[PDB]
């Protein structure tokens, strides 16, 4: 319970690794805000799970990428964190939510470039800059980048932009906010099996297994476990960091 | 000459460090584009200099960063190489138009950052996308990044953001292109003198002057001399690389 | 017996006298590692972290080897070899804390010869043999973590030999993870900034203070636990921001 | 006499002789540079590449010494300093090039404290005291260039010394950058990567081949000219694009 009295809000929480995050951070004493888009009845399952365990959760919904995202987004947290604990201070921020592509350069088209940005980067950086009003000192901002920004892969180029983009945020804002005691940090998984189709096909997941040196792709519980490290009063001298969680993905 | 029967795309190429690429590029005998959004005279300035030298030039008017704007850029470019070389070839494309802008990162609008990443991004990944159609092999792509990428700035975030998804360009377009052999490189200038009123306020010239190692701001032909290389065949082992040319601002 | 996550391991600290090493034996033990704490010839303060290490219920003990001198790994898993055994009936080393290290300022045109061997030979071979002789008594899912420096990225003329050094240093993590894969031995490198050891600085952490050790050691024993069992080969930034440019 | 962008300079080229060394000599001379052409034991290589360079017009001259052996540097700039006062009359050194290097692969676990030794006094050491040396005879505007490998960013088990030996040589530019920084002297590391010197790799290179010394070389004559004024401190990645992961 090293988190107790804290209070959290993890993007995209319903499936994937913002479920698992969300799980490890509420296990850890967390009040967890369980973000989605539209898998709402997966957010709640996320939510009642937390509480099973013994600790405390809520969903939020927020559809990002579009105008007014961030203010729905926050006048559901804001005023779920009131309602529950008294105050709309936000001392954890993990920003998960992301989409994925894949494609050959040649025909992505400035759609499918807006959709990637706005998610990936657009809407992180304005939750951020909102989230800036209600966290108090000591808080924590966490954002779940993609290793692909170290290794080359053509038909994920707009997502890797992306995250290019979603790394500057460690950067800067760690400068900004050092005297408030705010860590700011990029969490890079490698590839990770989010329970989805992609995954059970053998041929596919040899490749990805492949790419890791430990020769498996990672279970999202171990990208998990650094967030919450990174959430604890254990990272606090880590800032404006780039933080390897591929399984040796990265060593060229 | 030893760019004699290159032909070279520079945008943004009507003043600052783009101006300075064209003049350089044009000089080792490339035909340049000199691209602008609204200088019409600066850039027909920066033509007239190249060919008053014995090069070759025209302009090409596209405002990046709205629909439809590669359609106009590239139909200006592709029409101006077939009417003065007899076909539509590239070899060399730089991405040097930019949008910079400073503010405290809690002033931040949507509108702001669309416009940063619009100009910053968005255009020079669909420049390069259509560059692929015309561009020959043993073709040069560089695109002009910032050194903000690895110093922390916070009034200067989303412009950092936007560098940081222009980076990624190289790494994942330099694997595509290996077989092509089209080299794919980002170059880092720091602060230059890109001949506006900023530069002239002593105090803040001061301050600018003291990031380098050299103790100057550079003068843009500084960096226009590392594209020139990067363009040249002297550099044909070097690809999906991050050219530090800030005058040793990236020493921590 | 105090029990925590790290229960069953064993590991070594080197250099955990005093300093960063000491807060890192002193994590580690608390986690419920039977923890060796080696020193060159600060034995008082060796024993005292031992005990203090042992009276909050941990498991303890000291051992003696100077580095950077031929023999110096021999008489270091001597002493190891010999404790673990009596202690646990084998010689099994779960977890390798390379902190032990020599600092020196100066001018870089008076860096002698001298200096530079004795910079290398304790920062970056001792650490690489360290490591080639563990291999053998290092089961799997083992951990390794090199203390390396922030200076291998911030320019500091005065400690050329130095970051040198630490540089060399932090190729032991990118080499050995790959070589360690299908063993699940996680090697990594942890980059401490300006810290408060016990002997203007304060300026370079965006927190605008220097760290206190144990800041460090609260990485360094995240890397040792299973929480980081899919980091490997990595560079772990522990400056507090230091590497802002 | 040919001129070029050179003329008027002087430069060092370590290990000249044959490969990497050799193509990067040619360039310089080619460029209008005076070039040392050192060599340890290649003398009738060394002869061949400052014959070359006399042939095309440029200047040149081989300087014997053994590397990383007591009194290496001494012996080195004594037949530098001799053949530069000879042929200009001053000891003045504009462009360094620290290119001479060893390499060897084996097993991680057979690796020597003797073979240590040597990676590291050949690959780190000498090149640092080559550096302090060169201080005293080097104008502004000078140029210090280090051949580094890529290695230092791409894991190899069987290269691992030979990695840390170029990881402390990559430090050399990061630390002395900000030190020459008011007398304009500009220090950097180009990393090569698999490279024919002439003695599966090829699959490394994005490119799909492994490199000539001149497509490096042209890197290097580059770093060297008053084009590359603004680039200090830096890691040139000269791979082909070996490391893009
Ligand atoms: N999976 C990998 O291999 C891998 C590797 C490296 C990095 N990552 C990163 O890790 C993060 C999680 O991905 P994943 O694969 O674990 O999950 P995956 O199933 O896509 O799940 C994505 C989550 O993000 C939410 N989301 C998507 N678009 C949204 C939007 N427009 N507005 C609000 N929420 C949105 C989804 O919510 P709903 O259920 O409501 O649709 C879902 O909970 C992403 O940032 C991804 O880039 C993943
Ligand atoms: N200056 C620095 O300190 C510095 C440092 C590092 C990196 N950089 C980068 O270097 C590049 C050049 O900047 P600078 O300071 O030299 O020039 P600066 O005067 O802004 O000039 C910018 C150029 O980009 C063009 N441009 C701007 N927006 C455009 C748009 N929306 N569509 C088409 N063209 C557009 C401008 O054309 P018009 O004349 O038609 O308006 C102008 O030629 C930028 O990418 C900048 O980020 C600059
Ligand atoms: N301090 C910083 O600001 C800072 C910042 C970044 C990284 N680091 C790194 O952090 C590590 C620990 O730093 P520290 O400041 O805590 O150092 P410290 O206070 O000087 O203590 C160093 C430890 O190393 C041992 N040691 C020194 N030379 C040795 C040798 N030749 N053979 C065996 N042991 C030897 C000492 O043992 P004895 O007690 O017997 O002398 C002592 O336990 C070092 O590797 C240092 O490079 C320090
Ligand atoms: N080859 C690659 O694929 C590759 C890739 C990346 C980086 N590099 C680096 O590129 C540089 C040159 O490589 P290369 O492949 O061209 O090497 P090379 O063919 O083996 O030649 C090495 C040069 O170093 C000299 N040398 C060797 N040991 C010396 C010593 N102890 N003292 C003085 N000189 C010594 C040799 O002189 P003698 O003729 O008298 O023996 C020779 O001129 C090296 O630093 C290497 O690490 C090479
Ligand atoms: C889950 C997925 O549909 C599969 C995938 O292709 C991937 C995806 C997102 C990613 O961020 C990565 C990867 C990835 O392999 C992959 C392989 C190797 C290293 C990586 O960092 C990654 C990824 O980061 C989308
Ligand atoms: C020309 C300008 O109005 C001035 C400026 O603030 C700047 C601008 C753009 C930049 O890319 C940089 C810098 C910069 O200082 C600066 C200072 C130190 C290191 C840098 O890389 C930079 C920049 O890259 C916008
Ligand atoms: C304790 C000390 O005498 C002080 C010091 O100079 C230092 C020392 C060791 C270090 O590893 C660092 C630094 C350091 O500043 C310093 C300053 C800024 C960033 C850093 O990473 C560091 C260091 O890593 C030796
Ligand atoms: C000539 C050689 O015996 C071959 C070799 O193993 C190598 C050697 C020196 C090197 O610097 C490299 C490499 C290298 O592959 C290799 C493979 C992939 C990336 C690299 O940067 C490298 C190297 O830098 C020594």
């Amino acid at each position: 319970g090293n988190l107790t009295g804290k209070t959290a809000l993890v993007t995209g929480a319903s499936r994937g690794i913002g479920r698992a995050i969300a799980e490890k951070l509420g296990y850890a004493g967390a009040l967890v805000a369980v973000h989605y888009a539209t898998g709402a009845d997966a957010a709640a399952e996320v939510a009642e799970s937390i509480e099973k365990d013994g600790g405390r959760a809520f969903t939020v919904k927020a559809e990002l990428g579009v105008p007014g995202d961030v203010d729905v987004l926050f006048e559901g947290l804001e005023r779920g964190l009131k309602e529950r604990t008294g105050a709309t201070d936000l001392d954890i921020l993990v920003n998960n939510a992301g989409v994925m592509a894949m494609g050959a350069p040649e025909e992505v088209t400035p759609e499918m470039f807006d959709r990637m940005m706005a998610v990936n980067a657009k809407a992180p950086f304005f939750i951020v800059q909102r989230a800036l009003s209600v966290m108090p000192d000591g808080g924590r901002i966490i954002n779940v980048s993609s290793g692909l920004t170290r290794v080359a892969s053509p038909d994920q180029v707009t997502y890797g932009m992306s995250k290019g983009a979603l790394e500057q945020i460690a950067l800067h804002f760690s400068r900004h906010l050092g005297s408030r005691r705010i860590t700011v940090n990029s969490v890079a998984p490698g590839s990770t099996d989010n329970g989805s189709a992609l995954f059970q096909i053998p041929e596919v997941r040899e490749t990805l297994s492949q790419l890791s040196t430990f020769g498996e792709v990672a279970e999202p519980a171990a990208i998990a476990d650094v967030v919450a490290f990174l959430a604890s009063e254990d990272a606090r001298w880590i800032t404006g960091a780039f933080i390897d969680a591929s399984g040796g993905t990265l060593l060229g």
